[PDB]
């Protein structure tokens, strides 16, 4: 019989794992694989679909690789299956030789400041999900009519949020952005976005191309007070690394240009932390505080509050201070890191359950970083199966049909590969008349109406 | 106040951690450290004392670094304190800002074959502990009068076991080897040691200098049937790595020399596994089986049993198939790996408990590998303390005296730095008349007789 492997989640780490498993079978005598992928949403691809910005179709095109993997007769997809709800980890570990958890980071890190949950104060997780038509975020529906938005954080997601708020909606109309978001963005309500970083430019988590692309926003002025960069030398930057030296150059380039009255603006503020979000019933203003950089002995510089304060009117606050993993019922979890504890990708205390991607490593790295991660986990998984075989300890298992029928019993509204293909064709066809790659079905009800029709 | 850090264990990873903590204090404004080291034995240094072979005084001399660290007034040692017995992890996490577990790997991996626990069949853990006068292994007392010993495994510990069994006892008489072991070795009972590796020479975990040093055994023939190496090319070796290419060369050099009748012998056998250990009431013979190398799809080659069998008379069997961590009461543990699950060195689910060394990484690497490991953990530890401080969440604490008195209440027979220094001076003085670096006190009773007199 082949080995039966379940993968939970369908993002990059899941697909890289699936490819690794099938390639091992393809290159190894007396080794065969069957892969079942269980996904919470009706649609695959995880953040490649729901995270990467709608103005980034080329980077999204890694999806072609995932499609090639899914063409394999040994591969099956079951969407609209929530592990922890419809089926439990213990049930999966008994019906499969091994199970790989590739669930990513489904929630947000909080600021832990007063006023944070006022209407108008949201996470990038919610805002990105909403603009990319993730069905769990359809009702986020932020008011985008106010003149100023504030984005907290200095990572690349912070730039995505700023860029989408200020991009010419005519440009966005040619993308797979959610129709509901395009509608809210069309009136161009936001006149200024302020990106607020707690440490300095040298500590920014941004990468260079992502900073450079802000120049392509037609008519939008990128504003940086030259005082944010004064005293930072080429030597200081080079001492952090190559990426930082390039970043600093690009930031100086923005600082060197005076903004134009009446133009939309993206403003970078460094050494600044949000202190308190204020308003009667919704966000009206934010209190910002100034930090200084201080060594804490860890080999990092820390931001330390100086006490200095200013208040800035604002109508939207988006915290882009990191995604965060969510515990899965039946599996161990590290609350502080939002990861599943593991040894070499094998789940703590488990002989046959594994982790890959952001649930294993934390929310760091580009899509490509998940490839070696998945390979390493898969190598270990296969080693462990082999050790069980040479010791004659492999499980005894029409098992493929039995499992598929059981999944259907637990979730009658599951979405097979075939039914995903229906959604996919529909969404792409919807984009044709107006020259968009696709128009997404933005709620579970709509996805299932098409998928399960 | 300073931060109070407890370190559990006193081997290389513990001392590297201690140095890292104090250096951070020394190089950081508004950061001060007090380090308490709690050790199960009366004596410090872990495997530097009890593991590294008695014919390796130079490598043991890293102890000088540990001594320099212990000279710091901010550093305290408490030996004969067993964490999990005299004090519990929960009690330590409340009395200290952070606790670092550096307990190493205290038990052995088993072969899981019939006859394994017959008298005369032991682990390298027990055998090395016994010959290095580790007080938990004083009664191992193996019979060394029989002509043949068999050592299982192809790691550097396997070479230590073989080398000590066959070294001229006149040479060992000038070392810090346990007197009880020197007594058993003096009659030169063992005429042949057979080192049995399950995979091939290309897969050996030995390193090169360690293989080369076997040539320095005066009068002992290293025996390798040329057929063990036939068909292994320079190209095959180079494809594994530099160390392997050098190893293969050294092994060929041994194979190229015919053994001499009547000489003591060390024999290398590859592609061989122990199947069963036999005898009426003690080890009398071992059944060996032949393996072939087969890909299991993991990117390793696996050994697979061919079924071929031979029986070899043997009176001692030492399994050197890896050390193994032991669970600590109150802390999580991964049974399969024998490690404590952790995220970046922080213990799963804990805000202030950490791991370093072999309990974190598994039993791999030379002494020096623990240095960066400890540094990385300490960097994280200090970061986390700093984050707690900027948030005003640090514990409220004569605390040094209070803790020391509490330890004395729990363990009246604890061994202070001063009392270790007494043991140390006594043992070294004992070695003077016969030109030995020290003569170790080999039981807890003897250690305490001197230490606490
Ligand atoms: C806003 C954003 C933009 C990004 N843009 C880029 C970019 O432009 N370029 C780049 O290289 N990288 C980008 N990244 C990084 C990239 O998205 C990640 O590296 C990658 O997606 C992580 O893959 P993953 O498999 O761990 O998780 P995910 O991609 O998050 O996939 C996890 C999958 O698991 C499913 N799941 C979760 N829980 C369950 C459950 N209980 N049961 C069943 N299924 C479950 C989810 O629905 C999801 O489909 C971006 C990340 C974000 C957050
Ligand atoms: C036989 C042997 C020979 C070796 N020879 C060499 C060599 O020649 N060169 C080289 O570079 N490396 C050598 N090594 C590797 C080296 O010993 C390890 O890399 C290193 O010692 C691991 O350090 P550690 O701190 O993790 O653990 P250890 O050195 O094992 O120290 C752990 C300490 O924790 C204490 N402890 C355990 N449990 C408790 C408890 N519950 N409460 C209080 N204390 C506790 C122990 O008593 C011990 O003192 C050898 C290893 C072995 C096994
Ligand atoms: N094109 C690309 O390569 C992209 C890549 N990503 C990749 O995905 C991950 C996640 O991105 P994301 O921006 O969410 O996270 P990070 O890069 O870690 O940046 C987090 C920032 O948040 C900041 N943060 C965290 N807590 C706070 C508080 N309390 N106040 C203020 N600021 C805070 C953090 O600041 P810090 O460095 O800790 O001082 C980062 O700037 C990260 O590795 C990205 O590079 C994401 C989007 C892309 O477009
Ligand atoms: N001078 C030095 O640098 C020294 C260094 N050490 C270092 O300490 C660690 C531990 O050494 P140790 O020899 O205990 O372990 P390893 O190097 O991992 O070697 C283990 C070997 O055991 C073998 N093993 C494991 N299970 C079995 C079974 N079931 N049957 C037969 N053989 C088995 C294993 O074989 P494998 O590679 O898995 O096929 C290694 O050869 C290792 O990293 C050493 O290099 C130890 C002693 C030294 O002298
Ligand atoms: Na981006
Ligand atoms: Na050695």
């Amino acid at each position: 019989r082949p080995y039966y492997i379940a993968i939970v989640g369908s993002g990059p780490s899941a697909f890289f794992a699936a490819a690794s498993l099938l390639k091992a079978a393809d290159t190894t005598e007396d080794l065969d694989m069957a892969v079942d992928m269980l996904e919470m949403l009706p649609t695959p691809w995880g953040l490649v679909r729901s995270g990467v910005a709608p103005d980034q179709p080329k980077i999204k095109s890694i999806s072609k690789q995932f499609e090639k993997t899914a063409e394999d007769p040994r591969f099956r997809f079951f969407g609209n299956v929530v592990v922890g709800e419809h089926v439990q980890p213990g049930e999966l570990s008994e019906r499969y030789d091994a199970v790989i958890y590739a669930v990513g980071a489904q929630s947000d890190r909080m600021l832990n400041i007063p006023g944070e949950d006022l209407p108008g104060s949201i996470a990038a997780v919610d805002f990105v999900g909403w603009y990319n038509a993730h069905p769990h975020f359809e009702q986020v529906s932020p008011d985008l009519s106010g003149a100023r938005a504030v984005v907290i954080g200095n990572g690349n997601v912070a730039l995505d949020v700023a860029r989408i708020l200020l991009t010419d909606p005519d440009v966005l109309a040619r993308t797979d952005i959610a129709d509901h978001a395009l509608e809210s963005l069309r009136p161009r309500g936001i006149q200024e976005v302020v990106i607020v970083g707690r440490r300095g430019p040298l500590q920014a988590a941004f990468t260079t191309l992502e900073l450079r692309e802000l120049a392509d926003l037609d008519g939008v002025d990128v504003v940086i007070d030259p005082a944010e960069l004064d005293g930072i030398t080429d030597e200081d930057a080079a001492a952090v690394g190559k990426v930082c030296k390039q970043n600093i150059k690009v930031l100086r380039g923005y600082a060197d240009r005076e903004p134009r009255p009446g133009h939309r603006r993206m403003v970078f503020r460094f050494l600044t932390s949000p202190i308190e979000i204020k308003g009667k019933r919704k966000v009206e203003r934010i209190v910002l505080g100034r930090n200084e950089l201080v060594s804490d002995g860890s080999g990092r510089v820390a931001a330390k509050d100086t006490g200095e304060r200013e208040e800035l009117p604002a109508q939207l606050v988006v915290r882009s201070v990191g995604y965060r993993g969510v515990p899965t019922p039946g599996l161990p979890f590290d609350d502080q890191s939002g990861t599943i504890p593991n040894v070499g990708g094998r789940i703590n205390g488990s002989p046959n359950e594994y982790v890959v991607g952001w649930i294993k490593r934390g929310p760091t790295g580009v899509i490509g970083t998940n490839k070696k991660d998945a390979q390493d986990t898969v190598d270990t998984l296969i080693k462990n199966l082999g050790n069980a075989k040479e010791g004659a300890e492999c499980k005894s298992f029409d098992h493929a049909d039995q499992v598929a029928d059981w999944l259907a019993a637990r979730q009658p509204k599951l979405v097979t590969s075939a039914h995903w293909q229906v959604i996919d064709a529909f969404e792409r066809a919807a984009g044709e008349p107006h020259g968009r790659p696709r128009v997404k079905l933005a709620s579970l009800a709509e996805l299932l109406r098409i998928g399960l029709g």
